[PDB]
């Protein structure tokens, strides 16, 4: 595994231990070898799973996500897939590690796309190792996987809106439920309605990931009710998923704006990792899996493969040159490599677009190639009619850094900027350049 050249895929099924067994070994191995070796964490909950797992080992933990003294002479490092693609667009100098681990490497955000290509170009070259982590790789046909104990599989119609009959089966029931909504506007709804009837339910997403996972350890719930995040390592005492098999897709409509499309069946990947969360304990089985519809393969045209390509056209590699993507997922897009490549100062706004910003990559990368400064806000509101943005059924409204009361109308419309309260209240503190 560790000898230079190399990539390889560690497969193990869901709950087979690649994270507590196999990643100390492989640590070991590589600070006895001298490797200066990297590892890439989904989350920053994984993180502090990590250091549990790896408690005594040297290692230097590029997180705020533990609270650890380092001695200062680390050969490994650990940090989130995000930060590293951040790190490697910034000026400041990301070392070449000899050995690259990526945990949860079927991750489909797009900064955790382009760190594949980027570690898979750096193999191919003969310049590294690396190992990718996951029981899904990119390409996988099995939603139903082994597990440490058997699995009831039970094709089922699960609601997707309140309801107030024809379910019974889903609260009654006596154990912990973990319950995958396509989007966070779908499980409010449904944890109104089981909260209605009685239920303690906690609500998961990828902003208040951190804060609202501890929930599920601090205090009794009955039902978890979660987007597609909790696919990435996210482990809960439960003995039954609800799956409703169904997903938001973000889809770039003719180049000129960015819609949520569906819901949506979800990949065979992550109807695995959905099931994954159950059937983790041997001397329990019998946990049930209940899914709401059939897998398809919605990863292809899906704008996370397109704005991948945008970091890594914006990624120093070795002269003019340009990492493509992992080769099992390199047909999810139709881009041409280098397209996206921008000039040093627009570059440098695109980064700050996202970084700082908070927009999303396609979003971060209109403003930039047109030339705009990170501080000029204007676009926000000088766009057509029809990419006003709506809240509450009525146009949203900020007051401008001028003082000047303007309804929300950005040239370029990313509906992933207004999905939800949360994000459309960032986005209305963005275009008034509260940040
Ligand atoms: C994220 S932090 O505040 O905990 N600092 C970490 C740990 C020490 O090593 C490094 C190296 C570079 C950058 C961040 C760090």
């Amino acid at each position: 595994m560790l000898k230079k050249k190399q990539l390889t895929v560690l497969d193990l099924h869901p709950g087979a231990g690649k994270t507590r067994r196999v990643l100390p070994e492989i640590v070991r191995e590589a600070i006895k070898k001298r490797l200066r070796t990297v590892i890439l964490a989904p989350t920053r909950v994984v993180a502090a799973e990590m250091e549990e797992a790896l408690r005594g080992l040297p290692v230097r933990y590029m997180t705020t996500a533990v609270n650890v003294t380092h001695s200062g002479t680390e050969i490994v490092d650990l940090m989130c897939h995000a930060t590293f693609t951040s790190r490697l667009l910034q000026p400041i100098r990301v070392p070449n590690y000899n050995l690259n681990i990526m945990d949860e490497a079927h991750f489909t955000d797009p900064s955790s796309i382009a760190a594949r290509g980027y570690i898979s170009t750096r193999v191919e070259m003969g310049e590294a190792a690396a190992i990718f982590m996951t029981a899904t790789p990119p390409g996988t046909r099995d939603a139903f996987p082994d597990s440490n104990s058997p699995i009831m599989d039970t094709e089922v119609e699960v609601p997707e809106r309140a309801w107030s009959s024809g379910f019974d089966w889903v609260t009654d029931h006596s154990g912990k439920t973990v319950w995958f909504v396509p989007s966070v506007r779908n499980g409010n709804e449904i944890a109104a309605c089981l909260t209605k009837a009685g239920k303690r339910v906690i609500q998961l997403s990828r902003k208040t990931f951190e804060t609202e996972f501890q929930k599920t350890k601090n205090q009794e719930w009955d039902f978890v009710i979660t987007t597609d995040i909790s696919e990435m390592g996210a482990n809960f005492k439960a003995d039954r998923v609800i799956d409703s098999r169904r997903c938001l897709k973000p889809v770039i409509l003719d180049g000129e704006r960015v819609i949520l499309a569906g819901p949506m069946p979800v990949t065979h990947a992550s109807a695995a990792q959905r099931r994954g969360r159950i059937g983790r304990n041997p001397n329990k089985p019998g946990d049930e899996y209940m899914y709401g519809g059939g897998c398809a393969e919605t990863d292809e045209g899906h704008a996370h493969w397109l704005e991948a390509r945008m970091l890594l056209d914006n990624i120093y590699l070795q002269d003019g040159l340009i990492a493509s993507l992992y080769r099992p997922e390199a047909d999810k897009v139709a881009a041409i490599e280098g397209e996206f490549k921008l000039r040093t100062e627009q570059r440098k706004t695109f980064v700050e677009l996202m970084k700082r910003g908070d927009l999303p990559v396609w979003l971060a990368y209109q403003v930039a190639s047109a030339g705009i400064t990170y501080t000029d806000r204007r676009w926000c509101f000088d766009g057509t009619t029809n990419n006003t943005i709506m809240e509450d059924s009525v146009p949203a409204e900020v007051w401008t850094k001028y003082g000047e009361k303007r309804v929300l109308k950005p040239r370029w419309m990313d509906a992933r900027v207004c999905s939800d309260h949360a994000a459309l209240k960032s986005f209305k503190e963005f275009a008034a350049g509260k940040r």
